[PDB]
């Protein structure tokens, strides 16, 4: 079994994922989308083998019959996806892309030798790296697996195939305290001005923590009036609004659609609802009450009720979050909320491999 993401990170943590060109893997219709992973000797789980892209059914070349059944199995591209590490952990950062461009000459030789064959579990020849299979039953093939012998392709990664993700404490979004922090709060859709908004509003409020209040008041509300113009512009069903109703013609499949999720640029991977944990109970009701009218002051009543109502249900940003992760003392934590770099920005070109 692939083991599981850790959660806990004392500090800002870093995760990247890099799409590989000049192959495939095949695997069962509705297999998982981990099938392995490398770690290093020392048995640190460094990035996991996946699926990514659909590329149509595969069908198993005549001149490569085994008497094996390959009955509905799909073609994807492969991802190389990286356990989280510490954002300053030089060592962890750099281990991670020798391993992936390691793996990347490895599957060379394997489309050369053992093309429509599956990976098996070995250890480089340096000793630094070893591949554990989690699931047996997939093939790996050149180009996208049409045909039996490949075309001699060198797998490589590319900065349009690579994301990074960048995890912080809930508590510093809009302190501005670290690069990490400047670099997540330069997100166009973040409006830093919705701090000292806040601020404005609730002089008369006895705030159990002003500034953390204002922090969280102005993260959730760029958000919310984030979603509500992407709603807007991209003719999306949220909850119970549509956008047939305001002469919106659709052109998105939903908030998950890649399109939508590249108009966010830095886009959100934790459930908006979690941030309300770092505040009081009485302080979370003054920032909950607030935002509102900032979404009723810009968007018809029916988009902003319904765009409030989503995101206080627990709703997500872009599909499935990542709602599990903490940062600062293993015995005490605090909640971290992750974001995903849609394209790599230069600040973070670093820890990215580069073939
Ligand atoms: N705590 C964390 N801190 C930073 N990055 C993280 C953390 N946990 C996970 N990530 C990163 O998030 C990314 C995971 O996205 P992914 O699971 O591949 O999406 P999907 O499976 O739906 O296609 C990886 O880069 C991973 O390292
Ligand atoms: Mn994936």
């Amino acid at each position: 079994a692939t083991p599981d993401f850790p959660t806990h990170f004392p500090k800002s943590s870093i995760g990247i994922q890099n799409e590989l060109a000049g192959l495939v893997v095949a695997m069962p219709a509705n297999s998982a989308q981990k099938f392995g992973y490398v770690k290093s000797a020392q048995g640190d789980a460094l990035f996991m083998l996946t699926k990514d892209m659909n590329q149509g059914s595969y069908q198993r070349p005549p001149s490569l019959q085994d008497g094996k059944n390959y009955q509905n199995w799909q073609t994807h591209t492969v991802e190389l996806v990286s356990y989280p590490c510490e954002m300053d952990d030089k060592a962890a950062v750099e281990t991670r892309k020798q391993a992936m461009l390691w793996l990347a000459t490895h599957f060379t030789t394997h489309i050369d030798q053992s093309n429509h064959q599956p990976l098996a579990p070995i250890q480089s020849e340096d000793g630094r790296f070893v591949i554990e299979i989690t699931n047996a039953k997939h093939v790996i093939a050149a180009g996208n697996g049409i045909s039996a012998e490949s075309q001699g392709q060198t797998i490589t990664m590319t900065p349009s195939g690579q994301q990074a993700t960048v995890g912080v404490a809930a508590k510093g979004f809009g302190t501005s305290a670290t690069p990490e922090l400047r670099l997540l709060e330069s997100a166009p859709w973040y409006q830093k001005s919705l701090k000292s908004q806040f601020a404005s509003l609730t002089s008369a409020e006895n705030l159990d923590d002003k500034e953390l209040a204002a922090n969280v008041f102005a993260y959730l509300t760029s958000i919310y009036l984030k979603t509500a113009e992407l709603a807007k512009k991209f003719g999306i069903y949220i909850n119970e609004w549509d956008p047939m109703s305001e002469q919106i013609t659709p052109n998105a499949n939903g908030l998950t659609d890649p399109k939508v999720k590249n108009a966010w640029e830095i886009l959100p991977r934790t459930k908006p609802s979690k941030i309300v944990e770092i505040l009081s109970k009485s302080d979370a009701k003054a920032v909950m009450k607030h935002i509102k009218p900032q979404l009723q002051s810009r968007y018809s009543e029916s988009l902003s009720k319904n765009v409030f109502q989503y995101f206080q249900d627990g709703g997500e940003v872009a599909g499935h979050g990542i709602n599990n992760a903490t940062v600062g003392d293993k015995h005490s934590p605090e909640l971290a909320i992750l974001f995903e770099f849609r394209t790599v920005p230069n600040e973070l070109q670093s820890y990215l491999p580069k073939t």
